[PDB]
C-alpha cells in the first residue's frame, strides 16, 4: 500500500481470506467496510498522522464519523481486490473521504463509498464548525479540484434519512459489543454497527438478496456497556428498507439509516 | 503464503491490520486465531479439507480441542509468519500445529496445536477413522513426529474440570450474529475463544495479557440460541472457564486461561 504518484490519494490490495466470507462464498459487508477503514487509517498514517494534526490535539478535538454511503456491484469471492481512497474539505462542515474498489483481475469497479466526518470534541462530545486555521492543516494532502466517487445530481448518498414509525416489521433485541468489536481507544467500532443494522433483515431476505446500497448516519456511539435494539420496515427485483438502532432501556436513538437489495 | 520446500507444512506472511488490535495496540486473542485458522485453510487449498472417500461417505472434520500459547502479541504494522502443518494421532483423529513467529526479529512470538475429530455432518455422531482414509493423509503429513508443544505431560493434555456453580464472573445473553458465521452458515470456532473471554473482568485485561488458553469444544453453538459464559479463578492468574446455552443449560464449551502481569 502507498500514497498515488501525485500523493493526494492512497491505494491498496488486500486478498480476501476465509474467514471473511458468507453463505454466498463472497466477502461480507462488515469484511468490505474493514478494508475501507484499514485503508483510511494507512492513507492518514502515510502523510504524518497519529488522524488529528498537532493544533487538534492541543484544542481536544478529534474526527467522527456522521455519515456512510456503501454501493457494491460484486463482492469479491481468494480474489485481490485494490481500494482507492482520499479525503476531500466540504467547506466549513468538516470532512468527506471517498472510496473506489477495484477488482485487481479485471480492473472494474466492483463498489465505491463515502463518508461525511465531524469535528468533535474528545470529552464534552460537542460538535462544532471546523475553523479556518485547522482546514488548511490538511488541505495540501487533498485534490484541489473536486473529485468525488458518487457525482450524480441526486446522489442516493446526500438524502434525509427518516425515523422509523413503530410498529417495526421486523427487529433484532439485545445486542451487545464484546471485546472484540471495541477498537484501539476502547469504542465501539463504526463497522459494528453496520452489522447491527442487518441484523434486523430476515434470513429469508439474505438467502434470496444481496447488499446494493447501504446509507447510515450516526447519531449516538454506543458504550460498552449498553444493549442495542434493531429495527427494519419494508419501504418498496429490488427491495428498500428502513433502519434504527436505539437503546434496549431508554428507546435512545443511536442510528438511523437505509439498505437496497437487488435480486439474486 | 506458499508450502515449504518438502511440502510437508505450509507458511505465511500477515501484516497486523488497524482493526485488528486492542487498547494495548495490539492484535487481539481472535485476531490471532483467525490468522491460524486462515493459514490451515490455505494449507488445505495448497495440497487440494475432505477427501473424494470422504464426501461419498458424508464425513467432515471438526475441532475437538484447541490449545494456544501468546509470549509477544504483534503490534499494529507488524509482519507475522505462521508455520502451519497436520500430523496424524492414530485412530483418535488428526493434530495441526502452529508457530508464530515475528518476521523482523525471527524469533517465536507464539504457538498452538489443536486436536481434530471425524464426524458425520448429517448424523453428528464421531466415527472411528479407519486404515484407509488415513493414508490418504499421511502422504501431506511429516513421518516422524513434529510437535510445537512436544514436552511429557505438557498444558495441552491434561483434563478439563466442570465449573461449579456459583461461578465468580459471568456474561449472559450472548449470540452469534451473521458476521460470526462460516462460509457453512456455521458459527465459527473463534467466536467461541472471545465469548470465553467475555467473562474475564475488565480490571484482569487492563493489568494483565493472555498466555495460554485451552479449550474443548462439546457442542456446537447453533444461530437461534443464546449462550452463558462463566468464569472462576482457580489460583500470574489461572481461571476456569464454562460456556453453555442459556434456557436448557446445555455445556457447549469448557477450557481454561491463564494470563501474565504487564
Ligand atoms: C452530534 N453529532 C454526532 C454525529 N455523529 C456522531 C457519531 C458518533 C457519536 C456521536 C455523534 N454525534
Ligand atoms: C462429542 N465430540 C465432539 C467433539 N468436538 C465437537 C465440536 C463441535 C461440536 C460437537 C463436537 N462433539
Amino acid at each position: 500500500g502507498s500514497l498515488t504518484e501525485d500523493g493526494l490519494s492512497y491505494k491498496e490490495k488486500f486478498v480476501v481470506r476465509s474467514y471473511e466470507v458468507g453463505s454466498n462464498k463472497t466477502a461480507t459487508v462488515e469484511t468490505i467496510a474493514n478494508l475501507l477503514q484499514e485503508v483510511g487509517c494507512n492513507h492518514a498514517q502515510s502523510v504524518g498522522f497519529s488522524a488529528t494534526t498537532t493544533t487538534m490535539r492541543k484544542l481536544h478535538l478529534i474526527w467522527v464519523t456522521a455519515r456512510m454511503h456503501i454501493e457494491i456491484y460484486k463482492y469479491p469471492a481468494g480474489d485481490v481486490v485494490e481500494i482507492e481512497t482520499w479525503c476531500q474539505s466540504e467547506g466549513r462542515i468538516g470532512t468527506r473521504r471517498d472510496w473506489i474498489l477495484k477488482d485487481s483481475v479485471t480492473g472494474e469497479v466492483t463498489g465505491r463509498a463515502t463518508s461525511k466526518w465531524v469535528m468533535m470534541n474528545q470529552d464534552t462530545r460537542r460538535l462544532q464548525k471546523v475553523s479556518d486555521d485547522v482546514r488548511d492543516e490538511y488541505l495540501v494532502f487533498c485534490p484541489q479540484e473536486p473529485r468525488l466517487a458518487f457525482p450524480e445530481e441526486n446522489n442516493r448518498s446526500l438524502k434525509k434519512i427518516p425515523k422509523l414509525e413503530d410498529p417495526a416489521q421486523y427487529s433484532m433485541i439485545g445486542l451487545k459489543p464484546r471485546r472484540a468489536d471495541l477498537d484501539m481507544n476502547q469504542h465501539v467500532n463504526n463497522v459494528t454497527y453496520i452489522g447491527w443494522v442487518l441484523e434486523s433483515i430476515p434470513q429469508e431476505i439474505v438467502d434470496t438478496h444481496e447488499l446494493q446500497v447501504i446509507t447510515l448516519d450516526y447519531r449516538r456511539e454506543c458504550q460498552q456497556d449498553d444493549v442495542v435494539d434493531s429495527l427494519t420496515t419494508t419501504t418498496s427485483n429490488d427491495s428498500q428498507f428502513l433502519h434504527l438502532l436505539r437503546l434496549s432501556g431508554d428507546g435512545q436513538e443511536i442510528n438511523r439509516g437505509t439498505t437496497l437489495w437487488r435480486k439474486k
